[PDB]
C-alpha cells in the first residue's frame, strides 16, 4: 500500500497472508475454512497465515494452516486478467474470536463514490522498493465505470472496477493482490492490477467480488 497507514495490529480480522517461505500475497476469510484471494496469486505450497500483524515476528495470536485445495475461476484469463478470483480450502477449520474473523460477502454490488477499506502488506513506495512487516491500510473510494475505462481503454471488463485516486500517490500495490477491498463491512473487491503503483491516472483495478457471489456459496456446498 502507497501513501497509506498503519492499520493497528489485528484490525483487520479477515486479513490473511498467503505464504510459500515467504508473503507473497493477501487473501480475505470468508468463513472458518475457506479464503479468497486473487487467481494471480495461484501457487502450489500455499500456508495461510491469519491473525497476522508483524509477518516476521510470532506476535501471538497468529494461525498458520496449510491449504487443502485452491481452485481458480473456471475461466480466469491470465493474460487479460478476467476473472482474478480464487478459492483456497484451509485443511483444518480456524479458530473465530475478535482477532481473526471472517468477512461478509455481498449481497448487492458497490457503487461509485462508497469509501473502502483496502489492506496489505504490499510495497509502500510508487518510485523504488520498500515492504513493511506490519500491515498497511488504505481508505478509497470506488471510482465511476467511465473513469475507469478512461483511465485504461480497452482494458476493463464488467468483473472489474476501480478505486482509488486519479491524482496518484495512494494506491495498491505489489504484494497487496490478492487481499480485500471491504466497503460497509462487506468484501467487494480483489486487489489485481494497475499500471505501476499510485501513478498519475493509474488507479487500482480490483476484481468485482459481487459477479463471484453465487460461484464462491456453490463451491463451498460442493468441497
Ligand atoms: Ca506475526
Amino acid at each position: 500500500i502507497v501513501g497509506g497507514y498503519t492499520c493497528g495490529a489485528n484490525t483487520v480480522p479477515y486479513q490473511v497472508s498467503l505464504n510459500s517461505g515467504y508473503h507473497f500475497c493477501g487473501g480475505s476469510l470468508i468463513n472458518s475454512q475457506w479464503v479468497v484471494s486473487a487467481a494471480h496469486c495461484y501457487k502450489s505450497g500455499i500456508q495461510v497465515r491469519l491473525g497476522e500483524d508483524n509477518i516476521n515476528v510470532v506476535e501471538g495470536n497468529e494461525q498458520f494452516i496449510s491449504a487443502s485445495k485452491s481452485i481458480v475461476h473456471p475461466s480466469y484469463n491470465s493474460n487479460t486478467l478476467n476473472n482474478d478470483i480464487m478459492l483456497i480450502k484451509l485443511k483444518s477449520a480456524a479458530s473465530l474470536n475478535s482477532r481473526v474473523a471472517s468477512i461478509s460477502l455481498p449481497t448487492s454490488c458497490a457503487s461509485a463514490g462508497t469509501q473502502c477499506l483496502i489492506s496489505g502488506w504490499g510495497n509502500t513506495k510508487s518510485s523504488g522498493t520498500s515492504y513493511p512487516d506490519v500491515l498497511k491500510c488504505l481508505k478509497a473510494p470506488i471510482l465511476s465505470d467511465s473513469s475507469c475505462k478512461s483511465a485504461y481503454p480497452g482494458q476493463i471488463t464488467s468483473n472489474m472496477f476501480c478505486a482509488g485516486y486519479l491524482e496518484g500517490g495512494k494506491d495498491s500495490c505489489q504484494g497487496d493482490s490478492g487481499g480485500p477491498v471491504v466497503c460497509s463491512g462487506k468484501l467487494q473487491g480483489i486487489v489485481s492490477w494497475g499500471s505501476g503503483c499510485a501513478q498519475k491516472n493509474k488507479p487500482g483495478v480490483y476484481t468485482k467480488v459481487c459477479n463471484y457471489v453465487s460461484w464462491i456459496k456453490q463451491t463451498i456446498a460442493s468441497n
